[PDB]
């Protein structure tokens, strides 16, 4: 039994494959973490994290190879509850479960060293022969608030995984709180979506999105940097971070009601924009992540599924911003049509460094995660390892924002990210406020 030998999905397939190439570095880790406004229990929070894990089996898992040097997933459950032991009476290693307890109150800048903490954290490799392949910190910051950080290895949680496992610690807390039974896991299973990956690439469909995006991008364009570099592997970003509260922000609201487009559409074409208006390139391609989750087992299923496909856009003179909007539905029309495809296959298929440019990572709603009193938001740490630049959103336009530009330290320095994200945010607003305005004669900060 727990010999079982789990196929991996396609996403696992590809960061293992990524991992080889530098099996020590740390390049695949990834964080965000939950702001909190009010005291938490930490012995309750961290059996909490005990039962949790324990329900979620990404988190207790390794990668191993086969006799024929392919990876597979392996379940290592946890010790017993009061367990002091770290394999099983076969030999089998246990999933660790650990809540670092961090106290900052009183130190000269608590929030400063919790990030230092934080990146320090992401900078430590995780061997994936190792199970539980996450990193959990409660921080106390004073003031009644907390931080909760949420380290992991890319192969076992992406972006909307984060957000399952957020609301499932809070509703074990809850009941352990309360002392309730604590509700059952509703978290779907990994086999299951896997033989879903497996059924697509059996299909017809297949070769339909093959031809689709193949032909879409047989001009191979090179992918190109803000910087005009230069592009080589993927690696760990340096991350910086603003701010935007609602007065800044609602403006983006404002424009996805009057163009009738979903704000985070708003955003790329923001994005499209400023691409036009700095290089003058007339084809832009941004980069969107998609779940890489097709029905509900898949949606419920904490792992990693993420997909990265390239939206390639025309930004012709005389457009207005509102136009630019339309060409950006237009383009997701077909990129959502065939999101199946995996953007590394197609790059595969392309040769070269394929195709790409900044990703454009709006995350979806996530409500406040309810601990029973005290309220979690949660913010990105670092969404993962980019070849150039990603640009990551959290929030909504009404609630404000947080904008990370998550840049590739051979291509950006901090200050580099720095000016550039002001740039642009400024671009977005003044794009936003006016969408009827032509993309030409928006004014641009220097």
């Amino acid at each position: 039994n727990s010999s079982v030998r789990h196929g991996l999905t396609s996403a696992q397939h590809e960061v293992w494959l990524a991992q080889q190439l530098d099996p020590r570095g740390a390049h695949y880790r990834t964080g965000s973490c939950l702001e909190i406004d009010g005291p938490l229990d930490h012995a309750v929070l961290s059996r909490a994290l005990r039962l949790t894990v324990a329900g979620t089996e990404t988190l207790c898992s390794r990668f191993l190879t086969d006799e024929e040097g392919r990876p597979y997933r392996a379940y290592c459950p946890p010790a017993p509850e009061g367990s002091a032991a770290v394999e099983d009476p076969d030999g089998v290693p246990y999933t660790p479960v650990l809540l670092r307890h961090i106290d900052l109150s009183g130190h000269e800048d608590p929030e400063g060293e919790a990030q230092r903490w934080m990146d320090r954290d992401r900078a430590t490799p995780l061997p994936l022969d190792r199970p539980g392949l996450s990193s959990h910190a409660l921080f106390t910051l004073g003031g009644g608030r907390h931080l909760y950080y949420l380290g992991v290895h890319h192969i076992v949680i992406d972006g909307t995984s984060m957000a399952l496992f957020y609301e499932r610690l809070a509703e074990v807390y809850r009941a352990l709180r309360d002392g309730r039974a604590v509700p059952a896991a509703a978290f779907g299973d990994t086999d299951r979506m896997v033989a879903g990956e497996e059924a697509y690439r059996a299909s017809a469909r297949y070769e339909r999105d093959r031809a689709y995006w193949t032909g879409l991008f047989t001009d191979r364009p090179e992918p190109v940097s803000l910087t005009g570099r230069g592009g080589g592997r993927a690696l760990a970003p340096t991350v910086r971070s603003l701010g935007l509260p609602p007065e800044r922000t609602e403006v983006l609201g404002r424009a996805a009601e009057a163009t009738g487009a979903h704000w985070a559409r708003v955003v790329i074409a923001g994005v499209a924009a400023f691409l036009h208006r700095t290089t003058g390139a007339r084809d832009v391609v941004v980069s969107v992540p998609v779940t890489g989750r097709y029905g509900a087992n898949a949606r419920i299923t904490p792992g990693m599924v993420s997909n990265r496909l390239p939206l390639r856009l025309a930004v012709r003179p005389g457009e207005s911003f509102a136009r630019v909007v339309e060409t950006v539905s237009e383009a997701m029309s077909g990129l959502l049509a065939h999101s199946r495809f995996r953007g590394e296959d197609l790059d595969r298929e392309l040769g070269g460094a394929g195709v790409s440019g900044p990703t454009v990572n709006v995350m979806p709603y996530i409500r406040p995660v309810d601990f029973g009193g005290p309220v979690g938001l949660m913010r990105s740490i670092s969404s993962g390892p980019t070849t150039d630049l990603n640009i990551v959103l959290t929030g909504t336009p009404e609630s404000g924002l947080r904008v990370d530009f998550e840049g590739n330290p051979q291509v950006y320095g901090g200050q580099d990210l720095t000016v550039l994200q002001e740039r642009f945010v400024r671009f977005l607003a003044e794009l936003a406020a006016d969408p009827a305005a032509t993309v030409d004669e928006v004014a641009l900060l220097t």
